[PDB]
């Protein structure tokens, strides 16, 4: 799996998005360079105006691109899944709107290393915070911890997004996440341990459709 990351590999991220029956289609092309646990991505909203924050997609729309470190690299699950793939699902609790449920396929198709994702969000409100846009289009840096799922052959883990309100105030999005191999493995089982992320939100100014530029580092940063 890890000669497959050496060098710089064309991403291709396609989500198909219903969030209380707003329909929505997200297109996503870059590259990602896991020796510097660097991505680029330009994302696209391909049925007009996304109907929630570019924000909260943040973590549904690859980290086989983290950098694992030499002393690490034995903990890289992401990784050793490929070519074949990891599924990768979520459910994102919105505290005191509603839910994202995702799942994900992660795998090479050729060269590219895409990201097919389904979405379904229930529960929201029509007015609230998220389908009302009223979440700052920015993105605090990030640790999580890793855990190992061995009853699923995969990974595991639980952790907090706070979302920027335009009111000053802070829009949580409690995350659980699973993953597992496509066809039933072989992949490394890791012991936990935490991943440092950071990502900066952009835009083309020349881009007159709805879109979000993201450029990201995820960085295994050790057990503990």
């Amino acid at each position: 799996g890890e000669e497959l990351f050496t060098g710089v590999v064309p991403i291709l991220v396609e989500l198909d998005g219903d969030v209380n029956g707003h329909k929505f289609s997200v297109s996503g092309e870059g590259e990602g360079d896991a020796t510097y646990g660097k991505l680029t991505l330009k994302f696209i909203c391909t049925t007009g105006k996304l109907p929630v924050p570019w924000p909260t997609l943040v973590t549904t729309l690859v980290l086989c691109f983290s950098r694992y470190p030499d002393h690490m690299k034995q903990h890289d699950f992401f990784k050793s899944a490929m070519p074949e793939g990891y599924v990768q699902e979520r459910t994102i609790f919105f505290k005191d709107d509603g839910n994202y449920k995702t799942r994900a396929e992660v795998k090479f198709e050729g060269d590219t290393l895409v990201n097919r994702i389904e979405l379904k969000g229930i529960d929201f409100k029509e007015d609230g915070n998220i389908l009302g846009h009223k979440l700052e289009y920015n993105y605090n840096s990030h640790n999580v911890y890793i855990m190992a799922d061995k009853q699923k052959n995969g990974i595991k883990s639980n952790f907090k997004i706070r979302h920027n309100i335009e009111d000053g105030s802070v829009q949580l999005a409690d995350h659980y996440q699973q993953n597992t191999p496509i066809g039933d493995g072989p992949v490394l089982l890791p012991d936990n341990h935490y991943l440092s992320t950071q990502s900066k939100l952009s835009k083309d100014p020349n881009e007159k459709r709805d879109h979000m530029v993201l450029l990201e580092f995820v960085t295994a940063a050790g057990i503990t």
